[PDB]
């Protein structure tokens, strides 16, 4: 009558990488020196967002 | 996953020469003779201030 191959059973989940690994925002300052003068200063700062599952980051 | 250098460690110190090793300031007189004569006086003193870790000095 109807031979069966045994193959019509499924079952389906869905991926998605929709975001970059890190965001950055700068909040950087100034360097105001006089005309060929020696100094030092701190600049600022820049946050670093860590998103999703993520643990370990190597940047350059 | 990630595969680190290992360099990403550091240490800072800073260093500063901002004084020259004497200060002299003079405290010297006058010689006040006649006309063609023959003496002698003295004529005073000068201060040679010594600065930072400074033990020996060889001046001109
Ligand atoms: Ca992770
Ligand atoms: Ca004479
Ligand atoms: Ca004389
Ligand atoms: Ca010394």
């Amino acid at each position: 009558t109807t031979q069966s191959p045994l193959n019509s059973f499924y079952a389906t989940g869905t991926a998605q990488a929709v975001s970059e690994p890190i965001d950055v925002e700068s909040h950087l300052g100034s360097i105001t020196p006089a005309a060929g003068a020696q100094g030092s200063d701190d600049i600022g700062y820049a946050i670093v967002w860590i998103k999703d599952q993520v643990n370990d980051v190597k940047l350059k």
